[PDB]
Parts: C-alpha cells; sequence; structure tokens
C-alpha cells in the first residue's frame, strides 16, 4: 500500500539521520575522510529518499486523496530546502571552508527539525 510505502520511505529518511549525527561527530573530529565517506552515503540516501516520496505523492495524486496530497506537497517542498542545504554543505567540505560547513549543518538540522510534525501527519493521512 502507499502507506507502507511511506513507512520504507520513512525508514530511510531515519537512515539518513543516523547517518548525518555519525557524520557530524566526524567533522568536529576533523576525521575529513569518513566525512567523505558519509557524505557519499548521504547522497544516495537522500537520492533514494526523495524518488520514494515522489512515488507516494504521484499516488495519492492518481488515489485523489487530496489531504495527502496537499500535505506530501509541502513536504516535498521543504524536502528540497534541505537537500539544497545539504548540496551547499558538500561544495563547503570539497572547499575546505569550515566554517561555511559548520554553518549549513545546523541549517540541516532546523529545517530537518521543523519537518518532523508534518512527516508524521503524512503517516496518519495516506
Ligand atoms: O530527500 C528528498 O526528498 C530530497 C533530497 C535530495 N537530496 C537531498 C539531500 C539532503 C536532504 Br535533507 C534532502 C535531499
Amino acid at each position: 500500500s502507499v502507506k507502507s510505502e511511506y513507512a520504507e520511505a520513512a525508514a530511510v529518511g531515519q537512515e539518513a539521520v543516523a547517518v548525518f549525527n555519525t557524520m557530524k561527530a566526524a567533522f568536529q573530529n576533523g576525521d575529513k575522510e569518513a566525512v567523505a565517506q558519509y557524505l557519499a552515503r548521504l547522497a544516495s540516501l537522500y537520492t533514494r529518499h526523495e524518488e520514494l516520496l515522489n512515488r507516494i505523492l504521484e499516488k495519492a495524486r492518481r488515489e485523489g486523496n487530496k489531504e495527502a496530497v496537499t500535505l506530501m506537497n509541502e513536504f516535498t517542498a521543504t524536502f528540497q530546502t534541505g537537500k539544497s542545504i545539504f548540496n551547499a554543505m558538500v561544495a563547503a567540505f570539497k572547499n575546505g571552508d569550515d566554517d561555511s560547513f559548520e554553518s549549513y549543518l545546523q541549517a540541516l538540522e532546523k529545517v530537518t527539525a521543523k519537518g518532523e510534525t508534518l512527516a508524521d501527519q503524512i503517516a496518519k493521512a495516506l
């Protein structure tokens, strides 16, 4: 069902949180070889999550589930805010700009934290 697909997409989101928090510890420790690998792992996790959410949104549209479509449009817009902040963070790591990396990291934590009430609303709506 779309609801079990949403549980699967959500688990992937939680994998990214786990990897992201491990990556923040590596960044703080200056272990850039680990950070590089966690940033590759996070990209693949975000590209997977993004595609799965798009399938959920498209299914909700085909089902005519107007409330789920509304909430999924709001969430997939915010997902792009997070994804943009992540990509800037990757660029800061490439450029050796730890100040920008720190900044983008906190922004990505706050963007994610904000979008959690809506993430849990979508589970109940589908
Ligand atoms: O997860 C998505 O739906 C979009 C996305 C694609 N790449 C990302 C990287 C970080 C964060 Br946060 C989000 C993304």
